[PDB]
């Protein structure tokens, strides 16, 4: 097996720039840049709007989505927050009319919370929705990512998900994301993107 993986904010034209742009961080040990919910995540926008209308980008490099990572400042490594804000940077300088959604899991959702409070106003008005799921900053931002409207973001926090209650411990609801990633999440972040 290899984690399932997307980089086509990496790969993509400048000159062909898609109408949206997803950019999601895994869970800590998941494999590829991607994890068990960025790749449904990412397939369900592409059913929405065809694969060649959606550039589907992981948050890999130097973030590691290491263990340890989670007890750092703001739940991720200071490297694996600037890659988030490198990728943002990047959606931004090579297709600036591109709608930008952002996603992650645990540690992940940790990561981008970080990675879009730190970027631009600029960037932050082209990031038209995120998802967080099993937001392990859920209650230390009170349901929020700084600097970020509300009416932006969705938190998914499963019942019994302590994660998301200010702790670290990790049981079958912060599992439970799966359908999240496949129905509600894309839901909502196609109604930002527009159809
Ligand atoms: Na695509
Ligand atoms: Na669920």
């Amino acid at each position: 097996q290899v984690g399932s993986s997307k980089n086509e904010l990496e790969t993509g034209s400048a000159s062909n720039c898609p109408k949206a742009i997803l950019i999601f961080a895994r869970g800590s040990t998941e494999t590829g840049n991607l994890g068990t919910l960025g790749a449904p995540l990412g397939d369900a926008l592409e059913s929405r709007y065809g694969a060649s209308n959606v550039w589907v980008q992981g948050v890999g490099g130097p973030y590691d989505a290491a263990l340890g990572d989670n007890a750092l400042p703001r739940g991720s490594s200071a490297a694996a927050i600037r890659e988030g804000v490198r990728l943002l940077n990047l959606a931004n300088s090579k297709c600036p009319n591109s709608k930008v959604v952002a996603g992650g899991y645990s540690q992940g959702a940790a990561l981008a919370a970080a990675a879009i409070s730190d970027a631009s106003t600029t960037v932050r008005n082209q990031i038209v929705g995120t998802v967080l799921f099993g937001y392990t900053k859920n209650q230390q931002n009170r349901g929020g990512i700084p600097g970020y409207p509300q009416d932006r973001l969705r938190v998914y926090c499963a019942v019994g998900d302590l994660v998301c209650e200010g702790t670290l411990i990790v049981l079958a609801p912060h599992l439970s994301y799966g359908d999240e990633a496949r129905n509600e999440a894309p839901a909502f972040l196609i109604s930002k993107i527009g159809n």
